[PDB]
């Protein structure tokens, strides 16, 4: 009926599962809420992988079975993945974001074919770790990695998060040169040597 907007992005929880392909291996997206939304996700978009970013506490309050999720997925040949950080938290979205992103960008580089990443909406998590991953991963700078997602799935991840993210990988000594005492622009974009750091930092991480 007629209604004031709550926010700028709304989860409509009651639309269903839906998604936007960012780029070619990289689908973002909201919970698959029934075994059905696997199927719907293998048969239409040829997703080989799931990245589920969510706490239990989510997944109870939007009355999700996991288990039949997780379960379809292992019918179907699909890998269910499971890497979670607190909603509504940007400094727990930050201090998970290297494990979240060795998940999808070991996932993207078995190839088996796509990588659905999702949350509760993605519109927070989900988004962070993609435009982390587009950053560190496809040669980007972090405010065309932040624009490449958003221009395709409005929303507003937390950019302090994925920069702050950026630091804690690349920084030598951050105690002598904490994050809050560098310019507001620091490590929006970063040197060869930082990239290839950040990149071992990750995939040192795969299987933990
Ligand atoms: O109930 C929830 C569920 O949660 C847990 O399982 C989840 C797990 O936490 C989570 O990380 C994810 O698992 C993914 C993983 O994130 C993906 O990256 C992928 O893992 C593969 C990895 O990318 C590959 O490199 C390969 O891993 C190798 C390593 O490369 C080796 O070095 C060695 O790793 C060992 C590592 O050196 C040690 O530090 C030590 O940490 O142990 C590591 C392994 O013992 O071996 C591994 C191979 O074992 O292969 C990985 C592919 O298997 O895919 C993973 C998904 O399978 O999602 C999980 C599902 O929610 C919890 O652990 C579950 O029991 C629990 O049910
Ligand atoms: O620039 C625009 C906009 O960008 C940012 O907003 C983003 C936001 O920060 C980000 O987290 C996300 O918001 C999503 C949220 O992630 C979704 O999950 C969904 O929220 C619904 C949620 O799933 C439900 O569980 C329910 O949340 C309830 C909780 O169940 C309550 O317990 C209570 O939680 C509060 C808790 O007690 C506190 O400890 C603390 O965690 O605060 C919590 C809430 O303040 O309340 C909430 C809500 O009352 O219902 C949720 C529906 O609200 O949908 C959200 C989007 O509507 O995505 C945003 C956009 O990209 C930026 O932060 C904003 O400032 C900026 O305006
Ligand atoms: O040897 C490697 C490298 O060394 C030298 O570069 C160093 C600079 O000389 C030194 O000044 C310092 O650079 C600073 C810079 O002073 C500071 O302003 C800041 O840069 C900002 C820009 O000011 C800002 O406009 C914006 O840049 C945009 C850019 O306009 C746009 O074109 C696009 O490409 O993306 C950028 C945003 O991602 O933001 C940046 C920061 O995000 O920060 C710099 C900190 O490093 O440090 C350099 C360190 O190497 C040489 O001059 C250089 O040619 C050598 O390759
Ligand atoms: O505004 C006009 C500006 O233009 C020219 O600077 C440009 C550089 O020459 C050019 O190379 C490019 O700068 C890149 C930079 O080379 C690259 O390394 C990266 O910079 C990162 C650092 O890598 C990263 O470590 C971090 O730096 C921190 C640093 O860790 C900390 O200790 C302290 O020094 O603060 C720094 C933050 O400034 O962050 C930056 C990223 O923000 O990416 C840079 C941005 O693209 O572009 C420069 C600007 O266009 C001229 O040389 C310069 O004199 C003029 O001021």
């Amino acid at each position: 009926g007629s209604h004031m907007m709550r926010s700028p992005y709304e989860y409509h929880h009651d639309l269903g599962m839906n998604y936007t392909l960012i780029r070619d291996e990289l689908i973002v997206g909201s919970q698959p809420q029934k075994p059905e939304d696997i199927d719907h996700l293998k048969q239409e978009q040829n997703v080989a992988y799931i990245l589920n970013l969510q706490q239990d506490k989510d997944i109870e309050y939007w009355g999700i079975d996991l288990d039949s999720i997780v379960r379809r997925c292992k019918e179907l040949g699909i890998r269910h993945m499971r890497r979670p950080a607190k909603d509504f938290d940007p400094l727990s979205l930050r201090s998970q974001l290297p494990k979240a992103v060795s998940s999808l960008e070991w996932a993207v580089s078995e190839g088996k074919g796509r990588v659905y990443v999702h949350s509760s909406a993605g519109l927070g998590r989900a988004p962070g770790v993609s435009i982390a991953y587009m950053y560190w991963f496809c040669d980007m700078n972090l405010n065309t990695a932040y624009d490449t997602l958003v221009s395709k799935r409005p929303c507003g991840p937390n950019k302090g998060a994925i920069r702050g993210a950026t630091y804690d990988l690349a920084k030598n000594d951050p105690w002598k040169e904490p994050f809050e005492s560098l310019p507001e622009n620091a490590f929006e974009d970063i040197a060869d040597w930082e990239r290839k750091l950040i990149q071992e930092r990750v995939r040192a991480l795969r299987g933990t």
